[PDB]
């Protein structure tokens, strides 16, 4: 179409090259340096990535269509709805879904462990235990969910790792291992599943690496997302539409020809994007870049269209410095504290 945005191809390396340590240092700063998209797919990516990805996206419909009493269950308002469930709005109505993924470091681990400064009475929107939903309610959701984003970090690990070999080689000072070790030891790193029901302004990711998935677009008329008490075992996934209805719709990156371009993640991809953390860490050698994400506009979409998308936002804990020259810790960047120890 003519009047489409621009669509741009981001820069895409294999998870073997990542797991073997030959992954170009040149390609993954075209993916996230100052002139790029801040954004990374990576293919050839384990076996049970895509099954894992339609169920959990199919979990995220077969959640949003819960009755409202059980929603209103895993409603936490003293974590600022950042775990568990909660309604919002953009007319875009949808349920946001939660999970701290600190059971990435520790099975045992609800959410993170507080420090002296790091307490979960200030900080509950990081700090809060998940909430997870009643296994009888959706049977399989919780071990699918902590399986896919257990696939999802370990990527991020590697990923992070490539980006420690260039700031090696780059920074001078720079700490080895940094980024491997501060998402691979995270407790504050945080999962997101979003539902917008049946029926834009740019921002930049706070944290080291956003992982994602593209998203699955499903007719809830035709696969209804019901839970049949009568089916016993962990909940089948629902259909997906092999095109989305709205060609519209999708990843949208402000690039440096001042074109805004559509960037789209192979189905049985992940990609990575930089956050504001990660940029701070490499003394912006890597860079955040603004972003938005469209949806399918009503108008286009045949039947009862849901979309589901998941996130891993990968961040330091709390306690973790993110400006290695002022010393300024990520839970004080979140805070918005840009200064540190600044004589009086
Ligand atoms: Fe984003």
């Amino acid at each position: 179409g003519s009047h489409m945005a621009p669509i741009a191809q981001a820069v895409t390396v294999s998870l073997n090259d990542l797991k073997n340590g030959t992954v170009s240092l040149e390609a993954l700063e075209e993916a996230f340096g100052p002139d790029s998209l801040g954004i990374l797919v990576v293919k050839d990516v384990p076996a049970e990535f895509a099954e894992l990805r339609h169920r959990l996206l199919s979990y995220s419909s077969y959640l949003g269509n819960l009755p409202k009493s059980e929603l209103d269950r895993l409603e936490n308002e003293k974590a600022k709805y950042l775990t568990g469930w909660s309604l919002g709005k953009e007319d875009n109505l949808k349920g946001s879904y939660y999970a701290n993924c600190a059971f990435y470091v520790d099975p045992s681990l609800s959410c993170a462990k507080p420090t002296e400064e790091f307490n979960p009475d200030n900080f509950p929107e990081y700090l809060s235990p998940n909430l997870w939903p009643q296994e009888s309610t959706l049977p399989g959701f919780k071990p699918t969910f902590e399986d896919l984003c257990r696939l999802i970090i370990d990527v991020a690990v590697l990923v992070a790792r490539a980006c420690d070999r260039f700031a090696e080689k780059q920074i001078a000072g720079y700490p080895a291992g940094y980024l491997e070790g501060v998402v691979k030891t995270s407790t504050t790193t945080k999962a997101r599943l979003l539902h917008y029901f049946p029926e834009c302004a740019t921002h930049l990711d706070h944290g080291c690496l956003t992982g994602l998935t593209s998203a699955m677009f499903v007719d809830e008329a035709a696969t209804p997302p019901v839970v049949n008490p009568s089916v016993n075992g962990s909940l089948p996934p629902l259909g997906e539409l092999p095109t989305s209805p709205d060609p519209k719709a999708g990843l949208y990156i402000k690039s440096r020809t001042g074109q805004t371009v559509q960037v789209k993640i192979p189905r049985d991809c992940i990609a990575f994007q930089t956050g504001e953390a990660l940029e701070r860490i490499t003394g912006g050698k890597f860079k955040a870049v603004p972003h938005f994400v469209r949806g399918a506009r009503a108008e286009m979409s045949a039947g009862r269209i849901a979309r589901n998308t998941l996130a891993v936002f990968t961040q330091p804990n709390l306690g973790d410095e993110v400006d290695m020259e002022q010393h300024i810790t990520f839970g004080e960047f979140a805070r918005g504290i840009v200064a540190k120890n600044t004589v009086s």
